[PDB]
């Protein structure tokens, strides 16, 4: 049996999603797996999306301040993990920030900053501790979510791509695949090893925060690892000489003012890397380092505005600088 390399990519969940596979299985088996990957992404866009009016999440948000809503086990599990990271990060990551994000989401569309009293009012409706998850213990008991605070809105944008990458890895493994690179709008999962007959680590690129996105500034060699990066210049608009990016500091209600240009988290679960990258960007370097000591199975790489790069002990020897303007501190 010969090794063959496959890739497929589609526009879905508002971005470019690509999966690359190396396999010795019959091509028809790989094709079926990839068909299912992209069907999964279409289906889950309709479960998780905060943009669409017809999503499961949109329906849940429509019931804020009312009775508990039945959800599938998968959505319940994601919400549980999101609330876990909200608690651990002191709300730096907050999955109930929809009231505020929606004010800034219309700002992006109109290139305009939201009113101050409006933002202050919005922040009163973002207490994630008022998201109540309950699941009975008996056979076939339903999973439920209640949004106790009137007007509160879930927004899972900062954890959903991680969740989907993990679901895709589980699907690929179910199809007896063990070598893939999953890339959901830059949210990466490196499954197994690639092929050169030699097996090699995947070389995951991390962009210049101010780059045009084309070329990586750095590459990191990894196996069985997610790599997720949060940065200011990922998504922003400008008004009167000021840049407003998409990652909100829940204390201020404004885009976070932080001491790093990007943070990349390396974790065995992409769900976790995705939530932590957002939290760490909001928290800044020193507080991120404190948070990450609570997760010894995770590594991190910080790119500072002065182009210094600091990486934790578990990955620093795996980092190669490609753009010599950047310096890896050792
Ligand atoms: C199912 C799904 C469907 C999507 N559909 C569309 C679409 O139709 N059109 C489109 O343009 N984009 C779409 N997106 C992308 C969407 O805009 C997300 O906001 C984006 O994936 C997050 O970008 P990020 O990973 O770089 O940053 P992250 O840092 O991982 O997430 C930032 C996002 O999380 C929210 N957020 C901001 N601050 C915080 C905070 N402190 N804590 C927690 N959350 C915060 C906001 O939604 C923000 O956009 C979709 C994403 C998903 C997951
Ligand atoms: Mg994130
Ligand atoms: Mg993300
Ligand atoms: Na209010
Ligand atoms: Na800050």
């Amino acid at each position: 049996a010969r090794v063959r390399e496959y890739s497929r990519a589609e526009l879905v969940i508002g971005t470019l999603c690509r999966v690359r596979v190396y396999s010795k299985r019959p091509a028809a088996e790989v094709h079926a797996a990839l068909e299912e990957v992209f069907t999964l992404l279409q289906q889950q866009e309709m479960v998780l999306s905060a943009y669409r009016d017809d999503s499961a999440l949109a329906a849940l948000n429509a019931q804020a301040g009312s009775a508990p809503v039945v959800v599938d086990r998968s959505l319940y599990a994601l919400l549980e993990r999101a609330l876990f990271f909200a608690e651990k990060s002191g709300g730096a990551f907050n999955p109930a920030l929809g009231a505020v994000v929606k004010l800034w989401n219309i700002g992006f569309d109109r290139a305009a900053v939201p009113d101050p009293d409006a933002l202050k009012e919005a922040l009163t409706r973002c207490d994630f501790r008022q998201v109540h998850l309950r699941a009975g213990v008996s056979v076939g008991a339903p999973h439920t979510v209640q949004l106790a605070q009137a007007g509160m809105q879930l927004d899972l944008g900062a954890i959903a791509k991680g969740f989907l990458a993990d679901k895709i890895v589980q699907l690929l493994t179910a199809h007896a695949l063990d070598s893939a690179l999953v890339d959901l709008g830059g949210n990466i999962f490196a499954l197994g090893l690639k092929y050169g007959a030699q097996r090699l680590e995947w070389n995951v690129g991390i962009r210049d925060p101010h780059g045009t996105g084309q070329k990586p500034a750095l590459v990191v060699s990894v196996r069985d690892c997610s790599v997720v990066t949060s940065g200011a210049y990922e998504r922003f608009f400008e008004r009167d000489g000021v840049r407003y990016h998409h990652i909100i500091d829940p204390v201020t209600g404004f885009p976070a003012h932080t001491d790093v240009d990007s943070v990349s988290i390396f974790a065995p679960r992409s769900t976790d890397a995705d939530a932590l990258a957002t939290a760490c960007f909001v928290l800044g370097y020193e507080k991120s380092c404190a948070l990450l000591r609570e997760f010894p199975g995770v590594d991190a790489l910080f790119i500072f505005p002065d182009k210094r790069v600091r990486a934790s002990a578990g990955i620093v020897d795996r980092v190669r600088v490609l753009d010599a303007r950047f310096v890896l501190e050792r």
